[PDB]
């Protein structure tokens, strides 16, 4: 479902991107540096809009990056209040551009670096959206959900950036948020092991002892992966989170997939269902954690 306030967004964004026209190099003024994704804060000189712009050096084929663009075309259609706005794609100077919407807060995963950890009220609302987000998806399939790959702002708004639109993309060019049997509730799975990640405040694999955990309230790349498989999966500390929660995370964090919860079902989970009812000031808390 979406409001007369999503619906007025998506209106508002479709108009001001009907305006913008076939996307050139040269019609870009770098503003600033955003960071690696390398993402640049761009002015479209001639519309005068504001867009992320993203570069992938690429030594590659014309029948090569022309396939890339054709894929990308897709993300037009792709409109939703839990996805990242899309202008367009192109290739130039040897690289390929994507422009895209700008988010003013930046990522979770900057957000969480400077929050320290994020509180379970927030993140009632970051999960209620990676929901939306994947149940729009479904109603193509996704690829790896971050805190890094999840984007904010100053309206308060939630949306999944970068999914898996086009595959030479991927090919032409971590995997530490895979679920064990990776090695569709995968996606769940993801959700499960950022929400902890973001919840505690680090990545939770290998677990904190009650060293950290009383204080709080390194592994190989490859050494972490076994692990994954073959312990158990990680779970949020009790006490200081409710008990709703506890559980969401918990049925998301299940290693066998067909007993993992699915979309249908985490979404009318007494988390959800509870968070959804809140009334939470998301764009305040922001706002005040990242000093905007
Ligand atoms: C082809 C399919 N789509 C994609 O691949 C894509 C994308 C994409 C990727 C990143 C961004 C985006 C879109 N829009 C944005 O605003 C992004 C970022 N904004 C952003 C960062 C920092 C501050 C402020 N900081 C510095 C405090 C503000 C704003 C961002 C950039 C670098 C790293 C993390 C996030
Ligand atoms: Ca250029
Ligand atoms: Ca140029
Ligand atoms: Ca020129």
């Amino acid at each position: 479902e979406l409001d007369e306030q999503q619906r007025k967004r998506l209106e508002a964004f479709l108009t001001q991107k009907q305006k913008v026209g076939e996307l050139k190099d040269d019609d870009f003024e770098k503003i600033s540096e955003l960071g690696a994704g390398v993402v640049f804060k761009v002015s479209h000189k001639p519309s005068g809009l504001v867009m992320a712009r993203k570069l992938i050096h690429l030594e590659i084929k014309p029948a090569i990056r022309n396939q890339i663009i054709r894929e990308l075309q897709v993300l037009h259609e792709c409109n939703s209040p839990y996805i990242v706005g899309f202008y367009g794609a192109f290739y130039s100077d040897g690289e390929i551009s994507i422009c895209m919407e700008h988010m003013d807060g930046g990522s979770l995963d900057q957000v969480l670096k400077k929050a320290g950890r994020i509180p379970e009220q927030i993140l009632g609302k970051v999960s209620i959206a990676v929901i939306k987000g994947l149940t729009y998806l479904r109603e193509i399939m996704h690829r790896d959900v971050k805190p890094s790959n999840i984007l904010v702002n100053s309206r308060g708004e939630i949306k999944l950036c970068d999914f898996g639109v086009s595959g030479q993309l991927i090919d032409s060019m971590t995997r530490s948020y895979m679920s064990p049997e990776r090695l569709v509730q995968s996606d769940i799975w993801s959700m499960g092991l950022s929400l902890v990640e973001m919840a505690v405040g680090r990545y939770p694999i290998p677990p904190p002892d009650a060293k950290e955990l009383e204080l709080m309230f390194p592994m190989a790349i490859f050494e972490l992966l076994d692990y994954i498989v073959n312990e158990p999966p990680p779970k949020l500390p009790s006490g200081v989170f409710s008990l709703e929660f506890q559980d969401f995370v918990n049925k998301c964090l299940i290693k066998n997939p067909a007993e993992r919860a699915d979309l249908k079902q985490l979404m009318v989970h007494a988390f959800i269902k509870r968070s959804d009812a809140e009334e939470v000031d998301f764009a305040g808390w922001l706002c005040s954690t990242i000093g905007l």
